[PDB]
Order: structure tokens, then sequence, then C-alpha cells
């Protein structure tokens, strides 16, 4: 069975003086297709392919190609994937719900490099051995990430620097924890990541978090980030403000909200402030099809 | 929801005296393939988003791939549309009815540079800051269109020249008038291109139209084109003729048909020959899927 | 009507010393989707289109594009083809039994050049006018096959070497004929090549063939390949051994085994040695959907 789905997204995005001679608000926009092949089996084994056709407005060509394979086998609660993987840092929970606007934006999502499911081709070459092995298990209200990503997965094991993830969380009701590390993040030698993060849902309405993390070699040094949302109806309000320990940063903070105007379509819009004072906008719809 | 539709066609294409050591006869073909994601509301608003893969023989790399996409909004007999959008002298009636043969063709067609829908990547690099929005309102019998195209929006605005075009058709059973206008078509200065045509069916089964241009900066200069076309049950009679004010330019003519083999397939042909002396011919089929 | 269909792999794959400074193993793996448009007739004509979107691990950009389209017309048994089509040495049955393991290889398929479908885009730039014609017959039984296939189209049909096909196969319930010949194969003068094969289905279990190549301008001479395969339930073991007249060269073999873990999920495995003695072992998945 080959399923299709996906979303499109267009609105505007502002950022104050963004160049000379460039014009500071642009029309922003993307189209994702995702192409799943699935084959169930009567044991209970999945087996799956994705491949994924992205464009975003400013992308090379006036074109859209397909990106690198993921291939998965499930069983159990268990599901084991090859190739252009999810990794562990990147698929933990919590540790992106700061996000706002109609791009999913935040200065206090983590400030460090690290590998993750690539989206797109890459023309520099770069990602042309990469492959890496992730091993997820949903073993009901927790939930483990393991990932292995070698970027140039022929040439001998020592000469290359491969990463190595791992990630954990769990849920109830009302409250949520999470953690994840990853050492040589990126394949860069020592860049070795942490976050933890937890959440309280203070309401069947609101929400608050505080997500901490350790950004290795990143100039940023540790980050805390604290964040809060709130529901009224088909509205929704965020908030956030985040820290880091380079030497002179300012408070980046933001503030935005969500309209839910229909299922699967939804409006949103935000006012952001980054670590070196930028004044980021945007406002734009999201349809999922 | 995705649907996927599109036609493959293929056929003989000549072209008399073609260049030192070239064939002059070749199979041409084209499979042409879009991908359309739509989100319908309760509200009655429809959103959507288009890709198209387009491949045609002589192709670089021999390889297809997606071009850039298009997004819209409708609403009430309103559409908004944004990305690579259709523009208003490309998509008004009448203006490109003389076409003829499997590759629908004709002399008769504008002989200006203006912007269109653009099929497939561009290589040079030209088009990928491109971003046009669209307005089109079909108001029953009446059609108006709206298009402005910036061919590089993150560029300071006063920087570069923008398209704008306007035009509108209307028809009853009998009668059908149409016109265009479009101001520095193509992003070229002054090049401002203008468009007016009628047709009527002087049967159940002909037409008979006439559609004058101005041309703008081309070297053709104002043109003319006279067209008609007959059905005898399933098949199909053209013909045209068109002139142009270029000094000592030869009349172009053409005369072709088209036979309705079955639903969604059919066998096409044409003579043709052009402003300069040119002989072309084709036959060929074109199936929809 | 638009069909999907594909298949992924993925698994290990063992060259022994491979490169100074190679792993010998790597993960192997390949995301094949064929997109299908066809349009069926009350006359019974069928037209069909296809596009193929393939990913290989290595492969440039870490991306994945379409290929060059084939288009067809079916009637009463006889298919004709255009564009990127399947050859008559590519298409006849037997010359392929000999594979083994997940990625179906094989050292006994025939050691020489020819034209067949092109799975991928081409960036040599060597694929761009590459046009072919094909006819099949299956006139039951009996299978024809004869192929055309021009290089370069554009350019004077006295300037390129075209190369010409035919082919046959037959078969009752327990044998099987097949032959084969090409002419200026793969484009190249005077590389003649043919193969002529038979097999018997030694029971409802087991099948012995052997296929004889004439290799044409290649280096290996004629060759000879001796195979077999035996089915106990849903595991199959595969063997074969073969021959070249390449001075020096060794005797090459293999032998194999696939398990039917379900329908459309196929586990292989095989262990193979070349004529140069080069050392191959694969161990792997293939799912279709
Ligand atoms: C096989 C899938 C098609 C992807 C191949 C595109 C290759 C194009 O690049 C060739 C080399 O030139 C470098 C291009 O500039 C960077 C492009 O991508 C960045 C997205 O905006
Ligand atoms: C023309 C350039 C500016 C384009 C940017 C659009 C920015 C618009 O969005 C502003 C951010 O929206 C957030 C509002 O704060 C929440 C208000 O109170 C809650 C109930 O709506
Ligand atoms: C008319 C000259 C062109 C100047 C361009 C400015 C046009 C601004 O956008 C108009 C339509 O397209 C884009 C934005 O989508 C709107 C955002 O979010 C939805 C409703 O709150
Ligand atoms: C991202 C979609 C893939 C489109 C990228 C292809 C880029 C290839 O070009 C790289 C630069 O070299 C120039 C190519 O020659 C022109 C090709 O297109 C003309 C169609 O026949
Ligand atoms: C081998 C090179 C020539 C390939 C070109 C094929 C050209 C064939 O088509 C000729 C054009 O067809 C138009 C006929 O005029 C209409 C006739 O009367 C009406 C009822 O059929
Ligand atoms: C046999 C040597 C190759 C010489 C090539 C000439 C072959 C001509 O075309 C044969 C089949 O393929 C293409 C054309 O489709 C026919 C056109 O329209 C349909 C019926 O009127
Ligand atoms: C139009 C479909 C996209 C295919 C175009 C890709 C063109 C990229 O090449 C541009 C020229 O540079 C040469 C690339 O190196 C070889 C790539 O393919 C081999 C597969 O591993
Ligand atoms: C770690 C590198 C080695 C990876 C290669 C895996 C090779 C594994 O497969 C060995 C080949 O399998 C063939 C067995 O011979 C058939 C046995 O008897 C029949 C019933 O199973
Ligand atoms: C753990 C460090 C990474 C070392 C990589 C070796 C891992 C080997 O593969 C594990 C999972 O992925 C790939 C292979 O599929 C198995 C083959 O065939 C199926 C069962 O017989
Ligand atoms: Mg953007
Ligand atoms: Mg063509
Ligand atoms: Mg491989």
């Amino acid at each position: 069975m080959i399923s299709l789905n996906g979303y499109g997204r267009f609105g505007l995005q502002y950022v104050e003086d963004r160049g000379v001679g460039l014009e500071d608000t642009i029309i922003s926009s993307r189209l994702r297709i995702n192409i799943v092949g699935t084959t169930e089996t009567d044991q209970g084994v999945t087996f799956g392919a994705k491949l994924r056709m992205q464009w975003d407005d400013g992308d090379a060509f006036a074109g859209t190609a397909g990106n690198a394979a993921q291939f998965w086998t499930s069983y159990n609660g268990v599901t084991v994937s090859v190739g252009n993987v999810d990794t562990a840092f990147d698929s933990v929970a919590l540790t992106y719900d700061s996000e706002m606007g109609y791009e999913w934006s935040s200065f206090g999502d983590a400030q460090s490099s690290f590998f993750a499911y690539n989206s797109k081709y890459d023309a520099s070459g770069a990602l042309d051995n990469y492959n890496g092995i992730a091993v997820t298990y949903s073993i009901s209200g927790v939930n483990l990430y393991l990932s292995y990503v070698d970027p140039d997965q022929t040439v001998d094991s020592s000469l290359v620097t491969e990463e190595f993830g791992i990630a954990a969380d769990w849920s109830n009701d009302m409250i949520s924890l999470a953690a994840a590390y990853t050492t040589d993040a990126g394949g860069i030698v020592d860049n070795d990541i942490a976050f933890v993060g937890a959440a309280y849902k203070f309401n069947d309405a609101g929400t608050v978090g505080l997500n901490w993390y350790d950004n290795g070699l990143s100039t940023a040094g540790d980050q805390v980030t604290l964040y809060g949302n709130y529901a009224f109806g088909a509205t929704t309000v965020r908030a956030y403000v985040s820290d880091i320990d380079r030497a002179g940063a300012d408070t980046a903070y933001g503030i935005g909200a969500d309209y839910q105007f229909a299922e699967g379509v939804k409006v949103s819009g935000s006012v952001q402030s980054g670590f070196a004072n930028e004044t980021v906008a945007d406002v734009g719809v999201r349809f999922d099809f």
C-alpha cells in the first residue's frame, strides 16, 4: 500500500533590517508531500519506507526533488529504522514546545548542532553516504529513543565521527518529563549535548514548562527556556522567555497565537526577539491534506 | 486529500531543414503529472496546493523533477493564489484557440514575452525568488483575472520590474469576447502588451474567431489571427491565418485535424507555415489519465 | 487512472577487501516507486505512461528524482512502447534466473554491455536524446520481443550507432527455452551479442537450467552458466556455477537462499565468488507495496 500526505503553508515573514537592499517582509511558503509505502503481514510485523518532496520559497532552481529514503520494521511497540532516520535528540517530547507562529519557530529551541531527519537533498555531497539506525520503544506513557548516525558509512569506522543519541519521555494527564543526551552531536568531536525538560498541564486549557539544555561546543553555552500556552475555545495563546550563557546576550522572548479555523486548517502568528536583539514576526496559514 | 492527474502524448514532429546534421523528423513526447493537495472546510473555504512533474523529450539529464509550488484559497467564486501562479494574459479565454496538432501549437498565438505558470525547474537560477499573487473571480458567464508577479521578491521592490496583468472574458451560447492587458510583461520595462478577441459559434458544430494583439517590445509588432474550426462527428478540422507587422514577414497559416478516438484519447495532426517561411508538421496521440 | 507501486529493501552487503580505508561491509538499501498512468478505452486499446523514482544508498546529493518517461499502447496481446523502453535482451525469460541474494545479483548473468530500461536520470548528459521503440507479442506460451534504440535521435541517423534486438521465449509446464540476439549492443559498433538458454522443472519444487552467451566485444568472451533452485516450503535454495573464456579466469559460483516471510516480504542472502576471485556476500529483506 502507498499513501500520500502533507501540508501547504503560506504567509508573511518579517525580519527587522534583513540586509542592505533586501525587503524586510517576504511571502514565505512551503509545500511538503510525504510518500509512504507499507507492507503489513499476518505475523504482526509491519515494513515501511518513506520519501519526502519538500519545496520552500527561495529553493535553488525553483524545483523540488525527493530526499534520501528511510526504512522501518515495527513489531509490538518496537520500531527499528534505517537510512535517513529520526534521531533521539530531535524526537523526544517537550523540546520544541515553545515554538509558535505559522513556521513553528522559537529562539527558545536548543542552540546546538545535531543530526536530524533530512527533509531535502544536499547539493554539497556531504550526505551521500550518510546512514543511521534508530530504535524506538513505546511502552505505555513511556517512550525510549536510541539513534546512531554514521555520516559516511563507506569509509573505515575509526576515521569518521559517529553520533550516538539516547532519550526518554514520560507523561500522565498532568505532568510530563523528558531528557536526552547525544555524544559527538552533528559528527563534531566532543560536541556533547543534553536536555532535560518538564511541563505541567495546570488545567484542561493551559500548560507551563521549562526546558534546560547543555549546548555542547556551541557559543551559546547552557540555556533555559520557560514557556506557556493557553487555549480559549479555538484560539491558543503562546509565550516564552529564554536565556543563554553567552556573554552579553539579551533575553529572548516571544508571544504568538493560533486560531483553529477548521479541522486541518490553522492560522498562526508571532512576534519574537532574539539573543542579539533581532526582531522577527510572522502571520500565515497551514492546511493539512 | 491528495489527487494525481495528468497526460501522456507522443508522435512525430517535423521541422523542415531543422539544422546541419540534424534529423528533420523526431519522436516528440511529454509526460505530465499534477499532484494536488486540497483541504475542504465546513465554512466553504477550500485550501489547495499543487506541484507538477513534467518530462519532455530532450530534457537535460534524462530526468524529471517537480516545479515550484502554487497555493490557493477559494471561497464563493473568488480564488486567491500565491507562488507559481497562473497569470492573467495566459489564463483569459480565446487567446490560444487557434492552436492545433498534438502539441497544441500555432504561429497565430501572441508573439510577445510574458510570465506564465512555470511547468518545470529553471537551472539558470532566475526563478529562485520568483513569487506571484493572482486573483480570479468567476461571476456567471464572466471571468475576471488579475495577476502580479515579482521576479525576485527578496530584493527591494524599487530595484526590480514587477509584472501587473488584468483580463476578462465573457460568453453566452453564441458569442465570446475577451481582452487582456499586462504592463512590464515578462519583467521587461515598457513591454506593455494587449489582447482583444471575439468568437462566434456559427452553429452547434463550427466556430470562427479573430484575435488581435499589441506585442509590446517584440519585433513582431501588432498581430491579427483569424481562425476557425468545425466538428463532423468525432473529427474536428481546424485552420488559421495570422499576420504580424514586422517588415517583410510572410503570412502564417495552418491546417489540422483532431480525432476523438475515445473519452480522454485524442489523435491530432497539423501542417503549419511560419512568419519566416518555416514549415512544421506533426501527428500524434494524447491520452488523459 | 494513476497507480503507484514499488518496493523497499535493506540489508548488509559485504565485499571482501573493498578498498584501502573502506569498510568491507555496508548497509545497502533501495527505495523504488513506479508511477503508472493508464487510459483504458471501450475499443480495447489501452494507453499507458510510466515514471520511476528510485533511490540507492550512495546516490549523489542524497536525493531522488524521476527518470525519463516510457509510453505504450496495447491491443490484443500486442504492445508497442516508445521512449525509455524495455529492450529485447533484457526482457527475455531465463537470462537472469541464476540471480540470488536480496539484491538479485549473479556473476552468472551475461558479461556484455547492452541497453536496458534506465531506472534513473544520467548526469553525464549521455541519455538526453535517447529514444527507443519496442514491440512485444505474447501469443500463449510464446513471447516475442523486438527493440530498436537510437541513443541520440536528434542527430542524423547515419552518424550514430543504433541498437537492434530480437528475442523469444517459450514454455510449457516442464521445459522452457529462450534465445536473444542484439546487434551493436549498447550503441557499440560490432558488439553483437547472443543468448540461448533452457530450463527443466524437474519437479513441482526444483528447476535446473543452462544459459550460454556470446558476449560480443567484452573481454569475457563466451560464457556458460549452470544453475538450479529448490523450494522446501517457504525456503528456496539456489546455486550456480559460471565459466567465461577469458584467459586465466576462475570459475564463478554462488549459493544462496530465500525465505518467504509473508506475501510480499522476502528475506534473502547469498555468498558468491567471482571470475577474479572476488568474494561477495549479502543478507537482507525486500518488501513490496
Ligand atoms: C537527485 C535529486 C536532485 C537533486 C540534485 C540537485 C543537484 C543540484 O546541484 C548541482 C551542483 O550545484 C550546487 C547547487 O546549489 C545548491 C542547491 O540546493 C539548496 C536549496 O536551496
Ligand atoms: C507587514 C509586516 C508584519 C507582518 C507580521 C505580521 C505580524 C502579525 O502578528 C502579530 C503577532 O500576533 C500575536 C498577538 O498577541 C496575542 C494577543 O492576545 C490574544 C487573543 O488573540
Ligand atoms: C498588491 C501588491 C503586492 C503587495 C504584496 C502585499 C500583499 C500581501 O498579501 C496578500 C495576499 O497574500 C499573502 C498572505 O496570506 C495572509 C496571511 O494570513 C491569513 C489571514 O490572517
Ligand atoms: C531540485 C530539482 C532538481 C532540479 C535541479 C536540476 C539542476 C541541474 O542543473 C545544475 C546546473 O547545471 C545546468 C543544467 O542545464 C540545464 C537543465 O535544464 C533544462 C531542461 O532541458
Ligand atoms: C514523416 C514526417 C511527416 C510527419 C508529419 C505527419 C504529418 C501528418 O498530418 C498532416 C496534417 O493533417 C491535416 C489534414 O487536413 C485536413 C483534412 O480534411 C479533413 C478530414 O480529415
Ligand atoms: C523502425 C526503425 C525506426 C524508424 C522510426 C520510425 C518509426 C515511426 O514510428 C513508429 C511508432 O512510434 C511512433 C509514432 O506514433 C504514431 C502517430 O500517431 C498515431 C496514429 O495516426
Ligand atoms: C532533472 C532531474 C534531476 C536530475 C538532475 C541532477 C543533476 C545533477 O548533476 C549536475 C551536474 O553534476 C554531476 C553529478 O554527479 C553525478 C550524479 O548522479 C549519480 C548517482 O549517484
Ligand atoms: C557481517 C558480514 C557478513 C554479512 C553477510 C551475511 C551473509 C549471510 O548469508 C550467508 C549466505 O546464506 C546462504 C546459505 O546456504 C544455504 C543453506 O542451506 C539451506 C537451508 O537454509
Ligand atoms: C550498533 C552499531 C552500529 C553497527 C552497525 C551494525 C548493525 C547491524 O545491523 C543492525 C540493523 O540494521 C540492518 C540489517 O538488516 C538485517 C538483515 O536481514 C534480516 C534478518 O535475517
Ligand atoms: Mg520561507
Ligand atoms: Mg518534444
Ligand atoms: Mg546499495
